[PDB]
């Protein structure tokens, strides 16, 4: 089996369809199932006119021979009686069909042929190889010979249309073999049942039994569903449809997906017991060995981005992959001061109620469980979020990038011991190299959180892509700026300075700008303009501006666009509740900021603005949770939903309530018990 | 036959010639799958591609007079 791999596929020259009769007629056994039918065999002219060797093995007569037959019994009785056979239909429909495939075929220059084949064919030698020779020839010949086995005198391991296909595929020495069957796959059990996982690749049923058959002479099995819309197409697109069949990459390769998540389960609810100062020793641990051996890693980083240097992706990427014992210091800090932070955020009460006598409750913080980071390769983040997670004591499931992919993988070991010094477990599992990161992103029910870091590609790759599950993080940074007729113009300078000179590649870096109308005048306009030339920044301009201005500057394309560098479209309105409304209208909810000296218009403002985060005389560029005195934050959430913008540790917890009674009961509450509500908030501890 | 079959007669024609017709498509075929430079100087497979064909010509033919056909090798 040379092909291996459903990319491997590009390059198949002799492939065998094989339909089903499933696909040929409908549910109404009235008809064909013409559509299907046309469609196959479009695929299959457009997959020979490029080149490749194609032979279909049909079936089905039998259903198309009844239909006609019945229809032609009806025709033959006395109008009296109308007022209250394998053979025949096979040959029937043998004929129809192969009128129909010709036609369909003529349409596109192409040419086919019969061959009927019976089984005892394949116990005679010579029958077997005149055959061979025979579609051999054909094949060379450019020909289409729509084989079948000849049911219409002689009905039938060849027991059927596929084991046929099979050993067809095994003697002609054909690349692939596609049995488009009715059902789309294989699962580990019926779909009435538990286990509905799809095979999408198989390692090592009377279909099944064929496949293991022919797979073990040289050709590449696959199974599609017939009604499956540009099977052929898709298939031979590579993309996974289908049980592919192919040879073992077994754990010594990679384990498959899951075991992973259930192995981080388990050792997240060992860790879950495991909270005074064991943690915090571990992270104490993990900094040490992090400075302990950083020439071994500062060596991997330095051949790792070497190698990706030779290919010159990305220099945004190549230079985030810089890797230097400064940097190493400061995470080795960081984590440090993680390590102090982290003390009492999990198993911490909230409430302390008692509703009845002997009744109280409490409602206790709990780790989330499965975290699934996903970034482009800045290494730098690794240790950071496992700091994070092993703090937090939930586990972490991690899948970076191919680049820096050896780097990751020192840094993986490096933790792993770490953690299995004390935790009884390596309650983290990394995975990288080809993780298919659509599939895992449709799987549930084990991972709870996806944390895209990488960059604004990530994030928007994957709220396009995400669905139905918990996601982090922005999807742009459309920032705001607001000066009032209540400002002093310097400080909106060194402001807009601040803003967007100190890195206008943040995704918290502001790209727009509003100003008081009645200012403009003040010369102020000028002034910021010239400073961004002095800045060299691009600048274009909206509605209101270019209806003020004679020459000015150019338009913008869209409101709604981010730039990432020295580009920010410029607006200017009269009412800070216009301002209101146009940031609304367009922002993220972001960031935002007033520079002004009257608070009325300046609290109004914040009361009534709806961004992420607002500010007052300050910089987009705080929003980063370390400004904020929050410790190592983890990303930056615009959700709507239980985190805004800076999400430190707490972002990643919830809680449980827990009840002790001493024998209460619902019903023992009721007016029929003598108990009562008494819910006394007791001081929290 | 399609005018002594309406009639009411029972008819079964048995044809032949399948591989001239196969020839015929063949040899043209051949021709079509040459390099342009040299041009510039089998039983079952004529068998094969005749019986298709000429089943299609038939069945058109028939199909003409309302009657229905099946072919059956033997």
């Amino acid at each position: 089996p040379t092909f291996t791999e459903r990319s491997q596929l590009k390059y198949a020259r002799r492939l065998v369809v094989k339909l089903g009769s499933a696909v040929i007629t409908r549910e109404d056994n009235h008809g064909l199932a013409l559509g299907r039918l046309a469609s196959i065999v479009e695929q299959v002219a457009e997959c020979h006119l490029e080149g490749r060797e194609v032979m279909m093995v049909t079936s089905g007569a039998v259903a198309f021979g009844k239909q006609k037959l019945a229809q032609e019994l009806l025709m033959s009785l006395s109008m009296r009686e109308t007022l209250n056979e394998p053979r025949a239909a096979a040959a029937v429909g043998q004929s129809g069909l192969m009128s129909l495939y010709d036609a369909m075929f003529a349409q596109y220059g192409v040419k086919i042929a019969q061959v009927l084949v019976t089984k005892p064919d394949f116990y005679n030698e010579e029958t077997r190889n005149n055959l061979f020779c025979t579609l051999s020839e054909l094949i060379s010949l450019n020909i289409v010979p729509i084989i079948n086995t000849n049911d219409a005198v002689s009905p039938p391991p060849i027991k059927d249309n596929d084991s046929l296909s099979a050993m067809l595929a095994a003697e002609v020495q054909a690349d692939l073999l596609i049995l488009m069957s009715d059902v789309d796959g294989i699962y580990n059990k019926p779909p009435w049942e538990d286990g509905a996982k799809l095979m999408h690749t198989y390692t090592s049923d009377s279909k099944v039994k064929a496949a293991t058959w022919a797979l073990d002479r040289g050709v590449s099995v696959v199974i599609c569903n017939g009604m499956q819309e540009k099977a052929i197409k898709t298939i031979i697109g590579g993309r996974k449809v289908g049980t592919f069949f192919t040879e073992a990459t077994e754990s010594a390769n990679a384990v498959p997906v899951e075991v992973m998540a259930e192995n981080a389960r388990t050792g997240s609810r060992q860790m879950q017991a495991l909270t005074p100062a064991q943690r915090a020793s571990a992270v104490n641990t993990l900094a040490d060995l992090l400075v302990s051996r950083e020439k071994f890693i500062l060596d991997a980083n330095a051949k790792d981005l070497a190698e990706a240097q030779k290919s010159g992706l990305a220099k945004p990427l190549l230079s985030r992959l810089s890797l230097n014992p400064a940097k190493l210091k400061n995470l080795s800090v960081g984590l440090k001061q993680i390590a102090e932070d982290s003390h009492k955020n999990v198993g911490r009460v909230l409430r302390r109620t008692r509703l009845a006598d002997q009744l109280e409750l409490k409602q206790v913080t709990v780790p989330i469980g499965v975290l699934l980071v996903i970034f482009e390769s800045r290494p730098d983040s690794l240790p950071q979020v496992a700091a994070l997670a092993m703090a937090s004591a939930n586990g972490l499931l991690l899948k970076g990038g191919k680049e820096a992919a050896h780097s990751n993988k020192a840094l993986m070991e490096l933790v792993k011991e770490a953690l299995a010094t004390v935790g009884a477990e390596h309650a983290v599992s990394l995975v990288s190299t080809r993780e298919e990161i659509s599939d895992l992103l449709s799987m549930e029910n084990h991972i709870d959180l996806i944390i895209p870091r990488g960059s604004s590609d990530l994030v928007r790759s994957i709220q396009q892509q995400s669905l139905h599950i918990p996601v982090l993080g922005h999807a742009e940074g459309v920032c705001h700026v607001y000066i009032d007729r209540d400002a002093d113009l310097e400080k909106a300078l060194r402001i807009a300075r601040d803003a967007k000179c100190d890195y206008p590649a943040a995704c918290n870096a502001m790209e727009t700008l509003l100003i008081h109308e009645d200012l403009m005048s003040g010369a102020i306009f000028g002034d910021v303009c010239n400073m961004l030339k002095r800045e060299g920044v691009k600048i274009y301009a909206g509605p209101r501006l270019n209806q003020q201005l004679t020459f000015g500057p150019p338009a913008a394309k869209s409101l709604k666009h981010e730039y990432g560098a020295l580009e920010c479209c410029i607006e200017v309105v009269p009412s800070l509740d216009e301002a209101i409304n146009h940031i609304h209208t367009y922002g993220s909810s972001h960031t935002d900021v007033i520079v002004t000296e009257n608070d009325a218009a300046a609290r109004q403002f914040l009361g009534s603005v709806d961004s992420a985060c607002v500010f007052h005389n300050a910089s987009s560029r705080f929003a980063d949770g370390f400004r904020f005195g929050l410790g190592a934050e983890v990303g930056i959430s615009t959700a709507r939903i239980h985190a805004r913008g800076p999400v430190g540790v707490e972002g990643l917890l919830t809680t449980k309530w827990i009840l002790e009674g001493q024998d209460h009961a619902a019903a023992d509450f009721a007016e029929g018990g003598g108990r009562t509500w008494l819910h006394e908030t007791l001081p929290l501890d």
